[PDB]
């Protein structure tokens, strides 16, 4: 369920998180504009790039944080809010977040991986509700 | 499902809390202490005692309110932050609060109607969780 699938996660976290971005940017081709540095870049070139291993471990990390803090797949609102007064979400919308749980959950049904999908769709819907509440337009 | 069922409770609320609410007192006897002037009394009794209608109405009331205003049964912070801080719920611990869900979701069970049971449980255990979060032993 929910809680083993956060473990599948984290056990191999960097992969995950980089397999799930790349879903993520190649679905939904304007979301790439945010990372400039990932602007006509192939999938295996923003392997090869410090930054983007980086960055998407962290994005990863703090998703799961947010996930294990949840209730019934339900985000605390004080979570949200460090996702909201982020700065470097400052320009974001609901519907960027919205589009990265859709590419997510789509990943997880194609994967050979027995995740609960039907979790991670009610969490991205419940994350985008409390971003909302929490003061992201 | 679970906004139907908050429906169905406010449309005949007065008889649903007190039919409830005595099922509680019948399932956990022990609870009936802390409702004083309770103790000693049969069903129809406090059916014509002025304070347990006018009391279970608003434990209703309020209940509806709570169980509206969550996201997927799980309340809002603040809705368990003013339970927790209610001066009459001051010698409460979260058990109490177990007791009640359970005795509900029974009641529920046990009914001709076509409630969604397993939303209320969870909505007990979530309500629990954040009683928790708020304070509450
Ligand atoms: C639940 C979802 C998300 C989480 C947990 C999250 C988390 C994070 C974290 C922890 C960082 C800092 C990484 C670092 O300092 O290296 C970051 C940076 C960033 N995030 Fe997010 N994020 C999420 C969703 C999004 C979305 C949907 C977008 C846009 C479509 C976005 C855009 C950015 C950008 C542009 C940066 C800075 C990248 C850079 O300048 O290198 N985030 N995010
Ligand atoms: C989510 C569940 C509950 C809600 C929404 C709730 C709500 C309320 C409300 C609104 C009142 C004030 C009513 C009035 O002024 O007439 C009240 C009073 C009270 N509640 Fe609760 N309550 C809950 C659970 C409990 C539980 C589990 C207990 C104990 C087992 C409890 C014990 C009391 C007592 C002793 C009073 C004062 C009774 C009196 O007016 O004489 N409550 N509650
Ligand atoms: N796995
Ligand atoms: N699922
Ligand atoms: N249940």
């Amino acid at each position: 369920g929910f809680k083993q699938d956060i473990a599948t996660i984290r056990g191999d976290l960097r992969t995950y998180a980089q397999d799930i971005f790349l879903a993520f940017l190649n679905k939904y081709p304007d979301e790439r504009r945010y990372f400039k540095n990932y602007v006509g870049k192939s999938d295996q070139e923003l392997k090869s790039m410090a930054k983007f291993g980086d960055h998407t471990e962290k994005v990863f990390n703090l998703m799961m944080e947010v996930a294990d803090r949840a209730t019934d797949c339900v985000p605390l609102a004080s979570d949200a809010n460090t996702l909201v007064q982020m700065k470097q979400h400052s320009s974001l919308t609901t519907g960027n977040f919205e589009k990265l749980f859709v590419a997510l959950v789509e990943y997880m049904r194609a994967s050979g991986q027995s995740f609960d999908s039907q979790s991670w769709d009610r969490f991205g819907k419940n994350l985008v509700s409390a971003l909302s509440s929490a003061g992201m337009k």
